[PDB]
């Protein structure tokens, strides 16, 4: 049914999908105003990392300088495979796709870093309040020469 | 008010029921979760050590992994279950988290819990692909494995 509030749930998805957009296709220097994307009080980050707790970055001038050290460590970073999905909520999208670069992680050889990711937006005024980003820590160990705990499945079904 | 979209939203809400009767499952009806995909269906992990997924191909390869699990996983729940319907009514999204014994052999008896993204797609109302994400660092340290450290030199604050 069209209605005036339908219509603004729609516009709001359109525009925040637009937002997302350009975010996944941020790259390069581009990179040091990537933090403009968010709210004052946005929060961006790693959720899963090597000891369980987030790496969360809180409001618009941190999330500056982290972009700053991300530039230095990952130079030549580039998301690929990008599929967007829009939710229920108009103010929330997940993105699932690849990534890879270079690694360039003091006190470690210099790597190449491939990984699969889930991303999460929510969105607040036409501003990103929460990013979140989802991957296999693994993936990151082998990128910079790091041995790779082994579990053993015994028993489990072929 | 188009039959075409009405196909569709009839669709998503009985692809929605399907994705919380998945999410709900606990104790032996697990042994009959896999009654929820396509006889071709496949489930699986799509974070794993290795790098590679660990998928299972298959209804019958479904059930059978599913007697596995009981044992390896005995009283498993997930709990907090936020399910993301998405613009295809054939695909959903789940975020949720899990816990429960670990009881693997040759490893102590451990107490895991994880957080999960789940993604479930749909061919004729049952389930074609489900995989999930989460992060292997929990496991291992669920299973007394030790977990090296990354350091980030120079990491703002
Ligand atoms: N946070 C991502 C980063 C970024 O640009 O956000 C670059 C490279 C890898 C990290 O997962
Ligand atoms: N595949 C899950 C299994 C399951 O019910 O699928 C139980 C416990 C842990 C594993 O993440």
């Amino acid at each position: 049914e069209n209605t005036s509030e339908n219509r603004a749930q729609v516009a709001a998805r359109q525009h925040n999908r637009k937002i997302v957009e350009q975010y996944m296709h941020t790259r390069g220097e581009a990179r040091l105003k990537r933090h403009l994307l968010f709210t004052e009080d946005g929060v961006g980050g790693l959720w899963t990392t090597d000891s369980g707790q987030p790496i969360a970055i809180r409001g618009r001038e941190k999330l500056g300088e982290h972009a700053v050290w991300s530039l230095q460590c990952f130079p030549d970073w580039v998301w690929t495979d990008i599929q967007i999905f829009e939710t229920q909520d108009p103010n929330w999208f997940w993105v699932e796709c690849r990534g890879e670069g270079a690694i360039v992680f003091p006190g470690y050889p210099r790597g190449q870093y491939r990984n699969h990711f889930l991303h999460s937006f929510r969105f607040e005024n036409g501003l990103i309040k929460e990013q979140r980003e989802f991957m296999n820590p693994c993936e990151q160990f082998r990128s910079l020469g790091i041995e790779v705990p082994e579990v053993r499945r015994d028993g489990l079904p072929s």
